[PDB]
């Protein structure tokens, strides 16, 4: 099942404070991910003249989100992920109004499908031949998955992250959960992985897989939860960006410290890793004859959760605000 | 803070010599004789509208340990209390009718049957035999709620058909449940928890406001799931075997987990039981915020949410030993 990922060894993995119990990988072609990760923030720079995203100790976010992804689509999809972070953070930054209209504007220069001429403010008129640019690298690659992937990105993800109305105070994680799938995009996620690793699910497909993707969404969303908690909470009270953060909601609801709040999370983590891993052997038990594509994917999420969980336990973008 | 005022607290030892298992404390209706007689009266009447039926042999509310109205309305008046257990009394009578039916048809019966309780008096039904033993069965039920509370009797039957009838079984295939979130929002309706609630606040005289939703909120998402997935506990035994020899549908989380994580009987139902232990003990995390976070909150919000932990022991008690779940 493995074919472009290498194992990180324990003795790396005690070096750091990761708490996953899910096996970590990373793509073998790091080098290709920190290649993409600079011609984001040179293209973001050249274009819009105005970062602490994936690049890091331990090696890239996208060689960690994208561990069984050749290196001509690894350099894609880790180009699209640092476009979306350097995106992502402004938009935090920005009064509602406003955050709301940038995403849309933005979203809209992804629809791989001519649309009608329409209005754009400075930003997204600024990135509209970033993005085209990029499609047709996506597109030479791989026509179908290409334009899924970019259709989905705005579909997925900003068209409705932030919802319609004003900021919701969140007081279940049932209905905080519903706004974070949204803002943390992860329907645009695994079109993205599906695009990496050529294989378009099915609507069959997806509902087999349903009970492994049950566990493995919350797990991936609360894993950046958990270990952004710090930086986003010292960034809302220094300049008032937005904090959305399961381990925030918990504090809040159950009138805990953060300590407290972030002990909760963790066993939150570690149970729904391991419900994952019962759900992933029910569907072994019961499908003895399983498309070898279908076994890539569900093994390939648990560790997409091990690897994102691992970058993150030591990323400066979550820890160097305090050293 | 003392709270309680229509309902006493059930004996160590009685429950002790029962298989509850839940964590919080347990109480009963004073007036256990009042739901007792409106189980009979609903009894008589779905037997006088069922053809061929169980008649007094159905296995509804009554049970050594008190009535389930007793248990689900512990802090309602003898007056309004004969009200709901009747009206839960019919809503499970009428249900056991839906369960042993085809889908769509059960359906069908499922929306004629909440617009007889629809106030804005849409999709009348065609004048009839069929219509006539619908209004028959229901007519004095709708008079005797309304003369005893106008506002919130119109209130509580909208909800029982919007919350409940219109909306459980939805439309379509019936769903083969791949995850514990697709199970929830489907059993939410099956279960009509949204016309459950508002019965509580007839019962209690106390509509919660929007403003009121909201702060309850973080104490009514472990509550809304425990008192659901009590009952799903407790009645796995009779739903399986139902669904197995007569093809009913299975709706039940014990289920969901046997199927999705290949487990046993034994192993999904003890799977539910830490999920509803849990479940109890945060529901006293979210309770203890509230407090500490709203020092002037009005009595009637601090009732509800005492309440509806008792009213989830109560459900549970009741069902550890009820009939319908363990002598059907
Ligand atoms: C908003 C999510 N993200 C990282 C996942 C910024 C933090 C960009 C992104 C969005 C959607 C898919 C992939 C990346
Ligand atoms: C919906 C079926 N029920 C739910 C408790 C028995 C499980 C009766 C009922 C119907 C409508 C409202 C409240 C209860
Ligand atoms: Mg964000
Ligand atoms: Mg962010
Ligand atoms: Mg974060
Ligand atoms: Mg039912
Ligand atoms: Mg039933
Ligand atoms: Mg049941």
């Amino acid at each position: 099942v493995w074919e472009h990922s290498r194992p990180i060894a324990d003795d790396t993995i005690k070096k750091t404070p990761s708490f996953t119990t899910l096996p970590i990988r990373i793509n073998k072609q790091n080098d290709v991910a920190d290649a993409a990760t600079r011609r984001a923030l040179r293209d973001w720079d050249y274009y819009l003249h105005d970062a602490l995203i994936s690049i890091s100790e331990l090696g890239n976010l996208g060689a960690f989100a994208y561990p069984e992804v050749p290196p001509e689509r690894l350099a894609i999809v880790t180009y699209l992920t640092d476009l979306g972070i350097l995106h992502d953070d402004g938009y935090e930054a920005m009064d509602m109004d406003q955050a709301r209209t940038e995403h849309r504007e933005f979203g809209a220069l992804f629809d791989p499908h001519e649309q009608l001429p329409s209005r754009r403010g400075t930003r997204a008129a600024k990135l509209k031949k970033l993005v085209s640019q990029i499609l047709l690298e996506a597109i030479r690659i791989d026509r179908d998955m290409g334009m899924y992937m970019f259709d989905m990105y705005n579909k997925g993800w900003l068209s409705v992250a932030g919802g319609e109305g004003k900021v919701p105070q969140f007081k279940s994680v049932e209905e905080y959960q519903a706004y974070r799938r949204d803002d943390f995009g992860i329907r645009a996620f695994w079109p993205m992985v599906e695009f990496g690793m050529a294989m378009r699910l099915s609507d069959e497909d997806k509902k087999l897989i349903e009970p492994v993707m049950e566990p493995i969404d919350k797990a991936i969303i609360w894993t950046n939860d958990y270990w952004s908690f710090d930086r986003e909470y010292h960034e809302s009270i220094t300049n008032g960006s937005r904090l959305t953060n399961v381990v925030e909601v918990v504090r809040q609801i159950e009138n805990k410290s953060i300590d407290e709040a972030k002990a909760a999370v963790r066993q939150l983590l570690v149970n729904l890793e391991q419900q994952y891993l019962e759900r992933k052997r029910a569907i072994y038990a019961q499908n003895p004859s399983i498309p070898s594509h279908l076994r890539k994917w569900i093994e390939v999420v648990g560790i997409t959760v091990a690897g994102t969980h691992f970058w993150a336990s030591c990323s400066p973008r979550h820890h160097a605000w305090r050293n």
